[PDB]
C-alpha cells in the first residue's frame, strides 16, 4: 500500500526525531505490519490489542485516551510513524520528554491545562483496566486523594495546571505519571 510500505523518506525523518536506529525501526515496522496488515492501526484495533493485556477489567476508555495522544496528526489512525515516534518517547524518553507526553495524555480536550476532571477521567479509565475498588470512606476515594495530589500541584491555585505546573509537580510527586508507567 501507500501505507504498507516502510519509505526511505520515513525513516530519515524517525531517525533524526527518535531514539531508534535505521535497524531498530526496520525491525518494529515487520512487527507493526504484523499487527497490522494495512499499516494503519485503527482506535478499535488499539482497543483490541490492550484488551489482550488486561483481560480482567475494561481497557477500552483508557486505550481510547492514550490512541488520542498516538494519533498526533488527528486524522483517526496510527501509523507507523506515529507508533515509533511515541515508542520512542515512552520507552527511551527523558524524564521531561516522559512528562510532556504524560501532560499530553492528561489534556484530554488538548486545551493546555490539565482540569481535576480530566485527571479523574484518566484515574478512572486506569481503574477500569486494573481493576476498580470500593470505597467505604467519602473523604478517601480516588477523586479526593488525587485533588490533593492536583492541589498541591497548582501553585497559582486557578483550578488548571499547566504543563510547567505538571511537570515541576510531577518531579515531587511523581504518582500521577507513574500511574502510566512514565518516571
Ligand atoms: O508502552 C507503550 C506506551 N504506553 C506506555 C504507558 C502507557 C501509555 C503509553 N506502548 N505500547 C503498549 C504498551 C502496553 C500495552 C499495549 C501497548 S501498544 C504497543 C505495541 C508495541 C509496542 C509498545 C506498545
Ligand atoms: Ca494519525
Ligand atoms: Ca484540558
Ligand atoms: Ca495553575
Amino acid at each position: 500500500k501507500k501505507n504498507s510500505k516502510l519509505k526511505q523518506d520515513t525513516i530519515d525523518r524517525l531517525t533524526t526525531d527518535t531514539y531508534f536506529t535505521e535497524k531498530e525501526i526496520r525491525q518494529w515496522h515487520k512487527g507493526f505490519l504484523k499487527d497490522c496488515p494495512n499499516g494503519l492501526l485503527t482506535e478499535q484495533g488499539f482497543i483490541k490489542i490492550y484488551k489482550q493485556f488486561f483481560p480482567d477489567g475494561d481497557p477500552s476508555k483508557f486505550a481510547s485516551l492514550v490512541f488520542r495522544v498516538f494519533d498526533e496528526n488527528n486524522d483517526g489512525a496510527i501509523e507507523f510513524e506515529e507508533f515509533i515516534r511515541a515508542l520512542s518517547i515512552t520507552s527511551r524518553g527523558n524524564l521531561d520528554e516522559k512528562l510532556h507526553w504524560a501532560f499530553r495524555l492528561y489534556d484530554v480536550d488538548n486545551d493546555g491545562y490539565i482540569t481535576r476532571e480530566e485527571m479523574y477521567n484518566i484515574v478512572d479509565a486506569i481503574y477500569q483496566m486494573v481493576g476498580q475498588q470500593p470505597q467505604t470512606e467519602d473523604e478517601n476515594t480516588p477523586q479526593k486523594r488525587v485533588d490533593k495530589i492536583f492541589d498541591q500541584m497548582d501553585k497559582n491555585h486557578d483550578d488548571r495546571l499547566t504543563l510547567e505546573e505538571f511537570r515541576e509537580g510531577s518531579k515531587a510527586d511523581p504518582r500521577m505519571v507513574q500511574a502510566l508507567s512514565l518516571g
